[PDB]
């Protein structure tokens, strides 16, 4: 037998020779973008082939054997429905019509403390799926490039544990939620910051973040470090937002200072520099689609789903997802926990980082925030697609009553 | 052939005739107990055709076939290896060796602020297991009964999201954990308390069950639904405790007057009467085995394993995990939650009501508590089970380094 050719026959259809055209069809109907990087060697070789054979454009079993080889078990768990979501397009259906429904809610506020917010259109909403598996949607504006924010709270910190072990960044850094008044104190009881998705606690996770070495290397250090997450989607860098947000973060340096007199950084920190370059990582930009990629390698325990690259241990990753759950989405923590129930990270310019463990992940982006700063339009999605979908953490994956299970079949 | 014959040859091993003992050797080493109320039609006519003879006795695959076919569907997942720990003798080898790690684990006290407490040893020690397909282990003090005290606060929750849902329960009790030091408080800024799991919530819970009627009804109600919960193993009740609950609950007391003042209540409730009711909650008894159970049942998706009855609405379960995972634990749940991943919830008597969603549930007792009111050797034991088996609530379930999976055959 052969896996090329039983593959083979499953697109062939009992016709000896499969178009091009329909091989392409039946691979993006999987979810699989023609362009995944793991794909590349048989997108190649069939972009090849089509210049070399104008007499065509039909794959025999042979010709096909040779474009599909270097990519064959990706393509078969593709096109044998072995993905996590295998009915991928009835699902995208569904995130489109998701989509439509938060689209109507119209409220919040885009925010405007500095320019480069303020500038960002109410109407902007975007949503981009990436599975495990690497299967692709995205419905709305997905391509428009926006900051983290505090989305990249979660990132540093991943990258920080993943360094540095659970243990060390901890002696630094508290886990838990603070409690609905306790929002205002930068320290717990222990004189560390409550947990590394406040502010307070995301300055001091940058400062363990490749101690020793300057500022203009430990920001390709962590550039690098996205760039893997996201699979070399973009990662990019606004300068207007970083010198904006240095020269309005007035909090920021009370807290950096306070920091400082309790002596909460490592030996040796350079407070105003540790400042410096968590402006510089909250004006990291991103798309939908870049940032769905790097929720995806989150859901994925540490591995890119389009390229297969370890990125993050699976400590790192469980322990970001672990404060995530509770301390992500500013005040509303504890209410998204409870009725979304999925690890999420918000940020002031509209971003929503969402993470299903073990099937996929997503970046929602719509500028107008609520009076707790999360996005309108995201939460609002959020809330619909638990809903819909059995996939709050405390959803039962046997005995889940009307919900849709995207991960069955029939 | 047919199923029972396909499954006959299966335990057969070539032989004619399949001894009697043969066969429940084979069944209990999938993990099912012969007293499993999904079996009674195969035990009771296994019973009947032990009568008819008292010589061996032998099964022919039509004397098979007439023991297992009303069970057959069942007995068949048993013994083809489709149950959600396939190697389920492997696993509880693995809950032995927790089990005696934590047994030395010697340290903390046992509750003495009432004579019920203070009696039991300090060296007793149970866990019990039951997976969400009815697989059962123990391994220690299973069969002692004792009280739930605080592990009964998310079950009378979800029987209150139960029947009356979401939305109403949660007009009276908030649904996060209230910070590590507004611990002290009774309400939250909304006039609720912070959530179910601390005692003025489980009050407000309480006062919401089956409304309307006497108190002695209330109690049966709930006794009958626990019954449900645990598939109809032992649930009891001590008087002796509740006595000395009611005559120094001075705290609980004072919350109610305070509810009382604070309208907190529906209308109607007699507070005084309510206590008494939450006091004689506190004092339903429990073993490892049947309190595992009632957590199987959670894990379950509200449909109880060992029988397959519906007992509680998927929401109600869904509720009652969220609130485990990030109230259950007094002080320590914070901590727990970050480094367990389960949800949980903990008793003065020293159980750990403990759920893996989609795999099993567990009570665990040790009567000696850490500092926080947890039972030292159930805090060490879920520790221990979480580093072993990739069971944290953000563990992955295809990359978890060298993490066992229970759930794997490979
Ligand atoms: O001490 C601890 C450890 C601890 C924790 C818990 C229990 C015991 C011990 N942590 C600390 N972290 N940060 C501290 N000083 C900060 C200075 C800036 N902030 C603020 N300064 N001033 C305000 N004022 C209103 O916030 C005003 C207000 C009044 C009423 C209602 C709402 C708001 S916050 C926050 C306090 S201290
Ligand atoms: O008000 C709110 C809502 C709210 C929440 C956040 C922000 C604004 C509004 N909730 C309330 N719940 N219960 C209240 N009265 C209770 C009477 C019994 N308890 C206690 N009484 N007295 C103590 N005394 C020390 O606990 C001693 C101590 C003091 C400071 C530090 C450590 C220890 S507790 C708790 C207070 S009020």
């Amino acid at each position: 037998p052969s896996l090329e050719d039983l593959l083979f026959y499953t697109i062939a259809e009992g016709q000896e020779k499969i178009p091009v055209h329909k091989f392409i069809t039946a691979l993006k109907s999987t979810g699989l973008r023609t362009s995944d990087p793991r794909l590349k060697e048989c997108m190649d070789m069939l972009r090849l082939t089509l210049q070399t054979t104008s007499d065509g454009v039909m794959l025999d079993k042979d010709l096909f054997k040779k474009c599909v080889q270097s990519n064959i078990v990706l393509l078969t768990q593709a096109f044998r429905r072995k993905f996590v979501i295998p009915d991928f397009m009835s699902f995208t259906s569904h995130i489109d019509e998701l989509y439509e429904s938060a689209k109507k809610q119209s409220g919040g506020k885009v925010a405007d403390y500095i320019p480069q917010l303020a500038k960002f259109s109410p109407d902007l909403w975007g949503v981009s799926v990436c599975t495990a598996d690497g299967q692709r949607h995205s419905t709305g504006d997905t391509k428009v490039p926006f900051c983290l924010q505090s989305c990249v709270k979660p990132l540093k910190y991943a990258i920080a544990v993943n360094d540095l072990g659970t243990e060390y960044v901890h002696r630094y850094v508290g886990k838990e939620p603070s409690g609905l008044r306790f929002n205002k104190l930068f320290l717990n009881e222990d004189d560390k910051p409550h947990n590394p998705m406040v502010n307070a606690g995301a300055i001091v996770v940058t400062s363990l973040i490749k101690q020793g070495v300057n500022n203009a290397e430990k920001f390709d250090y962590v550039m690098q470090f996205l760039n893997k997450m996201a699979g070399n989607e973009y990662v990019g860098f606004s300068n207007a937002t970083f010198q904006s947000e240095r020269e309005s973060g007035d909090r920021n340096f009370a807290i950096g200072y306070y920091l400082k007199e309790k002596k909460c950084f490592p030996e040796g920190t350079d407070m105003v520099g540790i400042l410096d370059f968590y402006f510089q990582l909250c004006s990291i930009e991103v798309t939908c689609e870049s940032a769905s990629v790097m929720a995806a390698t989150l859901a994925n325990g540490g591995f890119c789903p389009i390229t297969g690259e370890r990125v993050l241990s699976p400590e790192a990753v469980r322990n970001t997802l672990s404060l995530m759950h509770s301390c992500g989405m500013y005040d509303f923590s504890g209410q998204f926990a409870f009725h979304v129930g999925l690890p999420a990270k918000s940020g002031v310019a509209g971003g929503i980082l969402l993470v299903v463990p073990n099937v996929m992940g997503m970046m929602c982006w719509s500028p107008p925030l609520d009076k707790m700063g999360n996005s309108v339009k995201g939460i609002h999605f959020c809330h619909d697609l638990v809903s819909l979908c059995n996939f709050h953490n405390y959803d039962n994956l046997r005995h889940f009553a009307k919900k849709l299970d995207p991960r069955r079949e029939g």
